[PDB]
């Protein structure tokens, strides 16, 4: 099945998931000079004060920090979005080296990693139904670069030892995702897809301009995770990113000048 290896990586995904070559695939390169300021975009509303994290899971391609999305507790609205989108999970993509790891790029620049906070449109009732709709999901993407430590990430880093291998999960309550946001909410937005199979074209992408900084020790612990299950040969979980896909008939809008 699909992964990020030489024989099952992004260049092979189209064989099982033909939409891999579709008209609104993600991620993409963000050409900053071509993105147009759109004054009709509203400010983004990130309301995570009542967020309820539950669990952290190594699913064999990343780790997801999962939230209780059975009520409006952590929601995204405004910006390009109509209606209310509930936080279901966040995860990261990252590299084997600091010079790569992000899925989106900015004028071809790759960051060390990229955070995805995944939200689904409540008008569709559940996540399974939402992914079947062109406006079913809103993903907030945040770049990571390596420098000073991010304090609000440390809690995540320190639980990774307990979910080293595929299929392992651990209780992860009372985590506050506000600790992962940069200072500025300036963003680019465009219509796109999930960046993992099934690659459904159901996402409004909201990519923040300002990266967060994490420490070399922080990213080094992320790179100790495994793609494999326990008792299987160790393959380090690194370079779990899909490269940039053709923009085709899409415009990237900026929230800022
Ligand atoms: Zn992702």
């Amino acid at each position: 099945h699909w992964g990020y290896g030489k024989h099952n990586g992004p260049e092979h995904w189209h064989k099982d998931f033909p939409i891999a070559k579709g008209e609104r695939q993600s991620p993409v390169d963000i050409d900053t000079h071509t993105a147009k300021y759109d004054p009709s975009l509203k400010p983004l509303s990130v309301s995570y004060d009542q967020a309820t994290s539950l669990r952290i899971l190594n699913n064999g391609h990343a780790f997801n920090v999962e939230f209780d999305d059975s009520q409006d507790k952590a929601v995204l609205k405004g910006g390009p979005l109509d209606g209310t989108y509930r936080l279901i999970q966040f995860h990261f993509h990252w590299g084997s080296l600091d010079g790569q790891g992000s899925e989106h790029t900015v004028d071809k620049k790759k960051y060390a990693a990229e955070l995805h906070l995944v939200h689904w449109n409540t008008k569709y009732g559940d996540f399974g139904k939402a992914v079947q709709q062109p406006d079913g999901l809103a993903v907030l993407g945040i770049f990571l670069k390596v420098g000073s430590a991010k304090p609000g990430l440390q809690k995540v880093v320190d639980v990774l030892d307990s979910i080293k291998t595929k299929g392992k999960s651990a209780d992860f309550t009372n985590f506050d995702p506000r600790g992962l946001l940069p200072e500025s909410l300036d963003y680019w937005t465009y219509p796109g897809s999930l960046t993992t199979p099934p690659l459904l074209e159901c996402v409004t992408w909201i990519v923040l301009k300002e990266p967060i900084s994490v420490s070399s020790e922080q990213v080094l612990k992320i790179r100790k995770l495994n793609f494999n299950g326990e008792g299987e040969p160790e393959e380090l979980m690194v370079d779990n990113w899909r490269p940039a896909q053709p923009l085709k008939n899409r415009q990237i809008k900026a929230s800022f000048k």
